[PDB]
């Protein structure tokens, strides 16, 4: 088992999420809304118009994104969904959680699709804080 940070096309609501819901993959169960403890750029590049966490931490912004639950069939398959590690690859770091003596833990560690390996303009391209494909930048995802 593990827990998985997502900040793209798999968060709820994005043209993704089925596949966290699809049981022929294993299991996948919301945990907590998170937002990364360190900045990186999230950048929409390429011509689908994919969500990439470019492995820059320090750089860009906090990512705000889903922590879920996942067994170990579920997380083959995202590793293979994401194409790693030629594209993306899964790399671990830490998340601030989203909501008193002692009071509540506010982290946890996570497993996230970053990509280290890019064109290097991708860098400058517009830093999000929270990706939605359908957001006021028009640029929708398109698997086409």
């Amino acid at each position: 088992m593990a827990l998985v940070f997502v900040y793209g096309t798999l968060k709820r609501g994005q043209p993704n999420h089925r596949v966290l819901r699809d049981g022929a993959h294993g299991s996948a169960a919301f945990r907590a809304r998170g937002r990364t403890l360190e900045p990186y750029p999230l950048v929409i590049a390429g011509e689908h118009n994919i969500p990439w966490l470019l492995h820059l931490p320090g750089s860009g912004r906090l990512v705000e994104g889903e922590v879920y639950a996942v067994d170990e069939r579920m997380l083959r398959f995202l590793d293979d969904f994401q194409s790693c590690p030629a594209l993306y690859q899964r790399t671990v770091l830490r998340v601030q959680l989203l909501e008193e003596e002692p009071p509540a833990p506010t982290a946890v560690q996570c497993f996230v699709y970053s990509r280290a390996t890019f064109p290097p303009e991708w860098a400058q391209l517009p830093h999000h804080d929270s990706y939605d494909s359908e957001g006021p930048h028009g640029l929708r995802y398109n698997p086409r």
